[PDB]
């Protein structure tokens, strides 16, 4: 459960969040193929409450009704379609596992469903799966209101509904064997792994007894005895009883602190500087690296729901977001997934972003294709992070440096700060209110280096910056403070 399963020489994920099976299986082909991406993780798959009040929020897609692959994303056929065609260019699929629970306990029964499926929250009826009252926790779970009210409490954590969410009964064979049912469907599809939605609302037990009945990954593509990449989210940034360690057996688990930090950190918050990244990673009480899925930002803390508050980093904060990307990507701890966002039409009224429940662009709730610009940017709203110059050429940097220690790290005790990968890459970084002026020990071979920040190596030169490594190693860097990416990467496959 702990390998990515990607190809060799990839190693970062992308979520492609509310696109389209369509879109994501021409962007494995066009771009993020040759990009040297990883693979792709997607939104909920399942069948799920089309909520109309309000319009077609993200969050319909974490109530399922039913395991039918069948979303605003796109049916059965195009999801098949997609991870076949991703695999063929070697660019995995990860799927969002909602798995702890179905819809809330109060929507109205109906065929309210992205697939027209009859469902009926009240009287705990899902005969498309089929569940019925069997299978929910509501005769388990111990406090007046049925749902979690106490975070101290493991227990109704467990065996409580989140919000209301119906709680499946994860302890029953049969519930176990109806979702190992869904996801052996996917497994047998192509999909190399899973995000385990709402872990810390499930017994590491009961996800393991899951786990237990899932194929080997689909051995067209994958070495036989290959299992699934398992990365659960969990919220912990301490002073729970409930700990990510805890879901260690199940394999990685999301770590939160990451990006909450690390925003922190950039936005010079708190008294924290970026000299004092020099120990990043366990040294900051971090999980085991090997364990964690770091991220700057994700599809909830982006817009201010699940933890980090408001340190977490996004697109909207380009200039910083870019250097803090860049610095996770450049930086040896974790599994890096990138996010890949939609513009919505945030507006805030006392502290609150109203508009945070928005759904994907879409005419009249249909999801709008990804079209691509002229300068490979993304229109229809859809932001594409990933095909920011600055971004993807730091997942490119992260592969090229793949396996190289920490070395050759540098500060000025405040935020002007540098490090290698052994003798493949190194990058620095201007987050001080003067310029940055130094010549530095890189690591590096004798050359001349394209910044793969500002730009590109094309052919025998470079579209942005050139720096010069000499005979020693030594390399003279400037960046001024009010530089738009005030950082520079280069590496291996810059060189000329
Ligand atoms: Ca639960
Ligand atoms: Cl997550």
């Amino acid at each position: 459960q702990y390998s990515s399963n990607t190809q060799q020489g990839r190693t970062s994920i992308v979520h492609l969040f509310e696109w389209r099976w369509v879109d994501i299986a021409l962007e494995c082909e066009r771009y993020l193929a040759p990009k040297g991406f990883g693979g792709v993780q997607v939104s909920p798959p399942n069948e799920n409450v089309a909520i109309h009040n309000p319009f077609r929020p993200w969050w319909e897609r974490y109530q399922p009704v039913s395991y039918k692959l069948c979303t605003r994303s796109g049916n059965e056929d195009e999801f098949r379609n997609m991870v076949t065609r991703c695999n063929n260019v070697g660019v995995r699929i990860y799927v969002d596992a909602v798995i702890n629970h179905m819809c809330g306990n109060a929507v109205s029964a109906g065929t309210s469903s992205t697939c027209g499926s009859y469902f009926n929250p009240g009287s705990r009826d899902f005969p498309a799966v089929p569940y019925s009252g069997w299978d929910f926790n509501d005769g388990k779970c111990k406090t007046g209101s049925g749902d979690i009210e106490n975070y101290n409490d493991a227990t109704q954590v467990r065996d409580c509904r989140l919000s209301g969410l119906l709680d499946l009964a994860l302890g029953k064979d049969y519930v176990r064997s109806k979702i190992a049912e869904y996801m052996n469907h996917l497994i047998d599809i192509g999909v190399a792994g899973f995000r385990i939605d709402a872990s810390k609302h499930m017994w590491p037990g009961d996800i393991k007894a899951i786990l237990d009945k899932l194929h080997n990954l689909n051995s067209n593509w994958f070495p036989e005895g290959s299992k699934p990449f398992i990365y659960q989210e969990v919220i912990d940034l301490g002073g729970e009883p409930i700990k990510s360690s805890d879901y260690f057996g199940n394999g990685r688990v999301t770590e939160w602190k990451y990006g909450a930090k690390l925003g922190t950190v950039i936005r010079k918050w708190n008294g924290e500087k970026m000299s004092y990244l020099k120990n990043w990673g366990e040294g900051w009480g971090f999980m085991p690296s090997d364990r964690a899925l770091v991220f700057v930002d994700n599809h909830d803390n982006q817009r201010g729901h699940g933890a980090g508050g408001a340190s977490i980093l996004t697109f909207w904060d380009a200039r910083l977001y870019k250097m803090a990307v860049g610095f996770m990507l450049a930086h040896p701890y974790g599994f890096t997934r990138v996010m890949s966002s939609y513009r919505w039409p945030r507006y805030f009224e006392n502290g609150k972003d109203v508009n945070d429940w928005v759904g994907p662009p879409n005419d009249n709730g249909v999801t709008k294709e990804v079209t691509i610009n002229p300068d490979t940017t993304c229109g229809n709203d859809w932001v594409c992070e990933h095909r920011w110059r600055q971004i993807r050429n730091m997942v490119n940097f992260r592969n090229v440096v793949d396996g190289q220690p920490f070395t050759n790290w540098y500060d000025n005790g405040s935020n002007q700060v540098a490090f290698g990968r052994g003798n493949r890459g190194f990058i620095v970084f201007n987050n001080d209110d003067w310029t940055f002026s130094l010549t530095l020990q890189t690591g590096l071979p004798a050359g001349t280096y394209c910044d793969v920040i500002s730009g590109d190596k094309i052919n025998g030169n470079c579209t942005g910056i050139k720096i010069y490594v000499s005979d020693d190693g030594k390399a003279h860097f400037s960046i001024s403070n009010s530089a738009e990416d005030p950082f520079i990467a280069i590496h291996a496959e810059s060189k000329l």
